């Protein structure tokens, strides 16, 4: 009641838009992920450790079990397309992610690896909605392959459901 | 340099093109939760500022370059103007008083600010000094609303010896209207 307050309701959002900024301009970065799928070329991001950290319990244990300052580390990503790559470091620097239906199962293998649980959901749930008799095949067995339990599920009954099951 | 190596371990005859967008809406104040919890346990911090005020015992605080940048012009110009790749940088600071640059530093990481209202003078300067632009705006609202005929000059002069021209010419204003 002698306290002067004061909380920028949206500083968090502007915040992440100058850190953006300087990873598309490479300043400050101590990460470099080198993303090398199939015979695709070999594709180079710049970024920052506790903005990846801050998304990613992956990157965060990666990071932190390092128990060294050391500067610049290099993650060598093997049989991940690098767009899958741009969007979940643009996912981590922006909180959005947007591309075509054909994508989804792609950037969800990604989140999954990166355990971006957020993005794995809302890729489950866009799945889930676009089950039909051509796909829930395809859509079961992926979702077995990646480890997504629900979504493998959702998948599973869809099918079954043809039969009474 | 570290290395780090990941691998990952018919069917879609029939799909559409739908576009798929996600937001997640509090994604950058839970990301920034994390980030102050990582201040807050000294990890993947490259800088300590070694902050040593006139008559003042000498502090040090550990961060995130990225995350002070991110918040203040001159932090920003500070570090890119760094060499690359340094690992902890020690980076010596003079001019401002360890409470109110640890109050500096706590709203880059939290969005907030609190103070007792006999600290604003001192923070205000702080944050004028970081061009921390929304705390200068929020400490000269309180100073334009305390506004009174035995106190304008006052204000318009620690507006003008601080240089804050919002709040100096709110302060001139006032004056002139007796
Ligand atoms: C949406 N994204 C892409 S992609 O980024 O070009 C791609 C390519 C190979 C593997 C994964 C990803 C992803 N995400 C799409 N395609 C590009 C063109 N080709 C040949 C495709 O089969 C898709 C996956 S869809
Ligand atoms: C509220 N804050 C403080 S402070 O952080 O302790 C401090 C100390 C020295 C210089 C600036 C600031 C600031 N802000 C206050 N006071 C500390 C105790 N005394 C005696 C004071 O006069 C102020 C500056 S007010």
């Amino acid at each position: 009641n002698r306290t002067f307050s004061y909380t920028l309701e949206d500083h968090t959002k502007q915040a992440f838009g100058i850190m953006n900024e300087l990873r598309l301009s490479q300043q400050l970065c101590d990460v470099t992920l080198q993303v090398k799928y199939q015979d695709a070329p070999a594709a180079q991001f710049m970024a920052h450790k506790v903005v990846l950290a801050s998304s990613s319990p992956v990157f965060k244990a990666m990071f932190t079990n390092g128990l060294r300052e050391q500067g610049m580390e290099v993650v060598s990503i093997e049989g991940i397309h690098p767009k899958v790559m741009e969007r979940l470091i643009e996912f981590a620097y922006t909180a959005s992610i947007s591309m075509g239906e054909k994508c989804v199962l792609h950037v969800m293998n990604g989140a999954v690896m990166y355990q971006i649980d957020s993005v794995v959901r809302a890729c489950s749930d866009f799945l889930v909605q676009q089950l039909d008799p051509s796909n829930a095949i395809g859509i079961a067995n992926f979702a077995e392959q990646i480890g997504c339990v629900e979504l493998h599920q959702r998948a599973r009954e869809y099918i079954y459901m043809h039969f009474g099951e």
